[PDB]
């Protein structure tokens, strides 16, 4: 048998404007997607037998013109860095978002690199192997996804929460 | 170092009308007490290094005339059975509340017996040793408390949440 309790994880979504952060959230939490306020959404799912309440934060679009404030990252245990596989610029900015996390987020936050818009294969600018190699180099989890076609969307969120739970537990047997 | 995450525990308060359930809640969550809606309150505190968000439920007084519905107990990991040390009847009803928990609450809910109104020592009807012996007999945690004078109030809630966390963890090394 198992006891009746929940884990509270705060996750933040970061990345350049237009990479599909808000559509990743609406696809995972409400299964909706829009071709071009709601501060965060919560979905609860089972991770290795345990119930995990994931509170996933999303921007209001201010990252297009200014830097995200420190309060956005506070309390977050995981983070998704989203880029556009069809936009090189959005992939080059991954280092900037890594700087943002080191500067305002928890020192041991668990990071996952997400390559969104995998449906635009005719416009692919960033090869999967380049970003996958970069993720392992910087000890980030990695997947490509498509909020439009729902490919690997649940995988991007389940992979991070599963790694958070296991990395926490593994850290607990000190 | 420790990761940034929380545990969500639902706790319910049960006992006969007038034993001091609502005043136990206001004393622990808001440090207020009244001499003779708000469905539940949440207070977060540190249990053995970890952060535990306790959601403590309280009745609207319907237990005076009818039985508490099943939905009140659903999801609860712990429960406080409160009686009046100055009212024998309220102590005799502890078996009824144990029946209520077996009937509508989780099969492995952790129960604590609380003897409230310890300040009315001139009116003591239930000796501490009788209820303490009864609690160990039925594998309940036990303390006396006074919502009026704040004695053992934080102890009654901290003792239960600490036992819940450790009993869960101890159950986890299957
Ligand atoms: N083709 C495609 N377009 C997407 C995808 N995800 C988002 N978009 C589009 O990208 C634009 C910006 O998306 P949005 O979620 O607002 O990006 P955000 O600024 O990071 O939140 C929208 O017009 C979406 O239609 C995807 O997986 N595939
Ligand atoms: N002397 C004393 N009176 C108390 C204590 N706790 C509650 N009361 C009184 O008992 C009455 C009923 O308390 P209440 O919290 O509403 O009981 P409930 O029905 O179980 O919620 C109130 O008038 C309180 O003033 C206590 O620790 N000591
Ligand atoms: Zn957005
Ligand atoms: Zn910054
Ligand atoms: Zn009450
Ligand atoms: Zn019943």
């Amino acid at each position: 048998y198992s006891y009746d309790y929940e884990y509270l994880y705060k996750i933040v979504l970061i990345g350049d404007s237009g990479v599909g952060k808000s559509n990743l959230l609406s696809r995972f939490t409400r299964d909706e997607f829009n071709l071009e306020g709601v501060e965060f959404a919560t979905r609860t799912l089972e991770i290795d037998g345990k119930r995990v309440k994931a509170q996933i934060w999303d921007t209001a679009g201010q990252e297009r013109y200014r830097a995200i404030t420190s309060a956005y990252y506070r309390g977050a245990v995981g983070a998704l860095i989203v880029y556009d596989i069809a936009k090189t610029e959005s992939y080059e900015s991954v280092s900037r978002w890594l700087k943002e996390l080191k500067e305002h987020a928890d020192a041991n936050i668990i990071i996952e690199l997400v390559g969104n818009k995998s449906d635009l294969d005719h416009l692919r600018a960033v090869p999967t192997e380049e970003a996958k190699n970069f993720a392992m180099e910087n000890n980030l989890l990695f997947t490509e996804a498509s909020a439009l076609s729902s490919d690997n969307v649940d995988l991007s969120f389940h992979q991070l929460l599963k790694n958070i739970y296991e990395m926490i537990s593994k850290h607990q047997l000190e």
